[PDB]
RNA sequence: GGGGGUGUUUACCAGGUCAGGUCCGAAAGGAAGCAGCCAAGGCACUUCC
């Protein structure tokens, strides 16, 4: 269950906003995601790296209850 | 080494363009700019000098 799956699913056009900013590599392995490319994606959908941990961490909420059924 | 070609590779660290998003502005409109692509670089093969 990658970050594409993810974005399958007025808020939401935020959440896209900084999906839309990360690479194919990122949308795929979210973890690889650290501070620096952090830096990158926020500032490149406008957002600040909270906004980028925000989303970071739904995703996250997301995946976990896919990794359970 | 230089020119040409082919395949491959490359998050950000003063190239270009800029979906999405952001910023400034009452507006009209300005500004920066991620991914992408183009470009460019790296690893090679080929071909010419």
């Amino acid at each position: 269950f990658d970050l594409n799956d993810f974005l399958e699913q007025k808020v939401l056009v935020r959440m896209e906003a900084i999906i839309n900013s990360m690479t194919m590599k990122e949308r795929a392995k979210p973890e690889i995601i650290k501070g620096s490319r952090k830096r990158r994606i926020a500032a490149g959908s406008g957002m600040q790296v909270q906004d980028v941990n925000r989303l970071l961490k739904q995703f996250d909420d997301m995946q976990r209850m896919m990794k359970k059924m």
